DNA sequence: AGATTGCAGCACCTGAGTTTCGCGTATGGTCACCCACTACACTACTCGGTCAGGCTCTTACCAGCTTAACTACAGTTGATCGGACG
């Protein structure tokens, strides 16, 4: 309670080690569920009120050190990295339909969302940032997932050993999401990978993002 | 409002990511056999000293003599010896 720091409303354990992100599933007209993931790989999905009557599972992931998980409120979906290399969306009442985004050769390693639009941002350690429209795998049918959602690649870094440039692609790639597709972990330059990717979120602003690689050279974008 | 057509829902054959598995190939581990080296106590044939046997050589003769030297009697002079000195 931000009033009343000195004491927690409650400290149950909920998971076996570290837990590395904790996100809430905010509705007009269901419970403020919270999600969390931890180096143990499960993801659960509970009620704050009481977390033993109402704890659920999504999945378990391999152990990995960072996992991005964020909340598409335009959806009522989490959107997150299977610590791996692919992006997948669970909705907050529905923890079985979970839906694969998109696959990359490199760990998804920060997402980014909206309030005002389901555009889904991922950047993988690759240097290679994508956007996709969580929406449309959201609120349409099963049957043609494999051809009727695809993903653009906005930008890609790059660089060299031998001649120390950071080389921004502006080149725009088409990736058709692979359904049953390896999990994979190309290695790539320790600069290279991407830190943050976050939209801004006011009306003026909504077509305006920010993504930065682990060097330092941050980036922003308006979408016109 | 019918002839032309798409959506998409049903069912069944199928495909890969993922898993469990069998074997190769090769490696450390069990343990059984029989070998090498060592050694305390022993086996046994020969060599060696001692003794007898008995065959063997070589001596030197009896008294006398007659060829050969000693072996006692015998006289002035040494120089250790006692026992006392320095």
């Amino acid at each position: 309670d931000l009033t009343d720091p000195e004491v927690p409303s409650f400290y149950d354990q909920v998971h076996d080690s570290y837990i590395l992100s904790v996100s809430t599933a905010y509705s007009d007209f269901e419970d403020t569920v919270v999600s969390t993931v931890a180096v143990d790989g499960y993801f659960y999905i509970f009620n704050p009120k009481d977390i033993a009557t109402t704890k659920t599972t999504v999945s378990r992931f391999r152990g990995s050190n960072l996992v991005p998980v964020v909340y598409c409120p335009q959806i009522y979906s989490y959107i997150y990295s299977d610590g791996a290399s692919s992006l997948r969306a669970v909705p907050s009442r529905a923890a079985f339909a979970v839906h694969p985004l998109v696959s990359r050769e490199t760990t998804i390693t920060a997402i980014g969302v909206s309030r005002l639009h389901p555009m889904v941002l991922a950047g993988s350690a690759d240097g290679s940032l994508i956007i996709t429209n969580a929406a449309r795998r959201l609120l349409h049918g099963i049957k043609n997932s494999s051809a009727t959602q695809k993903s653009l690649r906005l930008w890609k870094w790059d660089y060299s050993i031998k001649d120390d440039k950071y080389r921004i692609d502006s080149s725009y790639e088409v990736y058709p999401l692979t359904v049953n597709d390896v999990s994979k972990a190309k290695i790539d330059a320790h600069g290279i990978n991407i830190t943050c990717t976050k939209w801004n979120e006011t009306s003026a602003g909504g077509k305006c993002y920010a993504f930065s690689n682990s060097a330092g050279l941050l980036t922003l974008e308006y979408l016109s």
